[PDB]
């Protein structure tokens, strides 16, 4: 079975809008979402239907796009290293479960790519 996937709402989580975070949504996660290769990781991983019964054996911390732009859309963090965080745990996760060369590493590896080159450009805190 799935798990319930991770939470994009907590009242009892702090949480602010900084112009970082603004960049993390209106850049970085606009440039991954509508990248051709974005489509396996804008939800959670589906291990049922995708018959990977050790997926959530394996995989301890999951995190996937659509939770990331739920999260940004809420407001949901607290700064922006909370979100490049969850950026990194959906790569890690991918090259965890998956080997070297298999095509959903190279999607991976093509999003992480630009993840790389927006984040080196995210804005000085206002
Ligand atoms: C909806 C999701 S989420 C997700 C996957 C898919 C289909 C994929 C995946 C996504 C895209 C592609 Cl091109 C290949 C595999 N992998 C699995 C992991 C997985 O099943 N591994 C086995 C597998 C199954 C089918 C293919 C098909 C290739 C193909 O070319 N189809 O014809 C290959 C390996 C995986 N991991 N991390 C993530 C994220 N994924």
């Amino acid at each position: 079975m799935n798990p319930p996937p991770p939470e994009t709402s907590n009242p009892n989580k702090p949480k602010r809008q900084t112009n970082q975070l603004q960049y993390l949504l209106r850049v970085v996660l606009k440039t991954l979402w509508k990248h051709q290769f974005a489509w396996p990781f804008q939800q959670p991983v589906d291990a049922v239907k995708l018959n990977l019964p050790d997926y959530y054996k394996i995989i301890k911390t999951p995190m996937d796009m659509g939770t990331i732009k739920k999260r940004l859309e809420n407001n949901y963090y607290w700064n922006a290293q909370e979100c490049i965080q969850d950026f990194n745990t959906m790569f890690t996760n991918c090259y965890i479960y998956n080997k070297p060369g298999d095509d959903i590493v190279l999607m991976a590896e093509a999003l992480e790519k630009l993840f790389l080159q927006k984040i080196n450009e995210l804005p000085t805190e206002e």
